[PDB]
RNA sequence: CCAGGUCUCUCGUCCGG
């Protein structure tokens, strides 16, 4: 990622564009009843809580392009993700407008519940305006790709979200980038039947976890995984990316048949931003706001991975690499153990920050006792041991607990919450019970027993 | 009165076969 240039928006023929200016996060029923170190994130720059300048902060995360050129490590990186790809047999077509516009098997359709972004918004105009569920009526969706077409500027907004203590002082609150309707319509079209086939293949051949459901999904993974296991944090994993990595993505594309959209890939490399009463435009990176990110930053993991692999021990057989990315979350195996500090080490020369996994001070050998992945750690069942639990821990539980964008959602959002921490177990769980019942409006709530939720898991398999 | 992206999973409401 990397700026290129700002500027009043005025002078460049773009409309002013008023975010909202106020967090919907509003303290809980519970806020009390649990401890917790999070809070709304900084949305504007006047915020009392903030300890630095706000927009040089947000706009800090564009960091440079340490490289361009595919060497001949990312080469054989590419020639061997695309040659995995090449085994799940993805139609390379077009989907058609109804499908990209309204989902087919494996690809949901356009949310009708965000906004439509540039020009749509500007002009007081929404999704469900254009888009009819119903009828899947494609004419309208048409006429406005014949008259904006593609290629159209993003909309910045500030993510409203709970954010920590150190973050909020600093000003890091995250950024989003608002692709226009025309944008995703398009890129469905182009690369809807890649998404369906992604979606429809989480495992270790796609490398990816899109598409999974925590709850069944752990019990396949260690069974996937190698006799070893590695992993590493990223430190700004969109902004790091170089146009290496998305020259080598298009070369994936071309290997497994998408290659007369590739043109698709660049559009995201060369992109205008309007945040507020300026305009910007960043040459590097892929809007995370985007069409497919999620899939193409799985892809480029793979890539960068297997990159670092090549490098670093000489003769390592991918054929033995089992990895299955999120994004830039990843869980990591080989037959024989492999050093992620020496991983990290030559991530160094491609731009990529990689720190020990879960914020620890140093890398450690990770261990099925140690590893998390989407936030979640491995326990097998006690009396199952095949079964293996997704284990998210309880601070996180109690962190959004004590937050609401709406009180109308207690039950519905507590409830969801007690689906992940059962898991933690029955005496674990229990006392979770007890707290949300130390108070009067939890005791209004109806919430399952750790043997129904048990019973369920063991059911659902 | 609204206003704030891309996705995945699940749950709930409701409604169908
Ligand atoms: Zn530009």
């Amino acid at each position: 990622g990397e700026i290129q240039w700002m500027r009043p928006s005025k002078e460049v023929g773009y409309p002013i564009i008023n975010a909202p200016s106020k967090t919907k996060l509003e303290p809980s029923a519970f806020h009390y009843v649990f401890e917790g170190v999070k809070e709304p994130a900084v949305l504007t720059k006047n915020d009392p809580r903030l300890k630095t300048d706000f927009e040089e902060a947000i706009f800090s995360k564009y960091v440079g392009n340490k490289i361009t050129e595919v060497d001949e490590y990312m080469k054989e990186a590419v020639d061997h993700y695309a040659g995995q790809l090449m085994s799940l047999d993805i139609n390379t077509e077009q989907m058609c407008l109804e499908d990209a516009m309204y989902g087919t098997d494996g690809l949901e359709a356009l949310d009708l519940s965000t906004s439509a972004g540039y020009p749509y918004v500007a002009m007081g105009k929404k999704k469900r305006d254009i888009l009819n569920k119903q009828t899947r009526d494609t004419k309208e969706m048409q006429k406005l790709l014949d008259t904006y077409g593609i290629n159209l500027p993003l909309v910045t907004y500030v993510k409203d979200e709970l954010r920590s203590k150190t973050k909020v002082e600093q000003g890091k609150s995250r950024l989003i980038e608002a692709s226009s309707l025309n944008d995703s319509v398009a890129m469905r079209m182009a690369f809807g039947n890649l998404y369906a086939a992604f979606h429809k293949n989480p495992g270790v051949i796609t490398g990816s976890a899109v598409g999974c459901d925590p709850d069944l999904f752990w019990s396949k993974i260690p069974v996937l995984m190698e006799e070893k296991l590695f992993a590493f944090d990223y430190t700004g994993y969109d902004a790091s990316l170089s146009p290496a990595w998305f020259e080598a993505l298009k070369m994936v594309l071309e290997k497994i048949g998408f290659g007369d959209r590739v043109d698709y890939i660049d559009y995201l490399n060369h992109s205008h931003h309007l945040y507020k009463n300026k305009t910007y435009c960043v040459k590097g990176g892929m809007p995370s706001g985007c069409s497919g990110t999620s899939i193409f930053n799985s892809m480029i993991n793979n890539l960068i991975i297997r990159t670092l692999l090549l490098k670093t021990y000489k003769g390592i057989d991918l054929d033995h690499l089992k990895m299955i990315a999120y994004g830039d979350d990843v869980i990591a195996s080989y037959p024989h153990e492999v050093d992620a500090s020496l991983l990290a080490q030559s991530g160094k020369d491609y731009g990529l920050t990689m720190t020990p996994a879960d914020k620890s001070a140093t890398f450690e050998t990770v261990t099925w006792e140690n590893v998390t992945f989407l936030k979640r750690f491995f326990r097998a069942d006690e009396k199952y041991p095949f079964l293996i639990h997704p284990v998210m821990p309880m601070k996180e539980i109690h962190e959004s607990i004590r937050w609401t964008k709406d009180p109308r959602n207690t039950q519905d959002h507590v409830r969801s919450l007690c689906l992940l921490a059962w898991h933690n177990g029955e005496e674990e769980y229990n006392k979770f019970l007890a707290k949300i019942r130390s108070v009067p409006i939890g005791r209004a709530l109806d919430l399952p027993e750790y043997s129904t939720l048990y019973r369920r898991w063991l059911d659902s398999f």
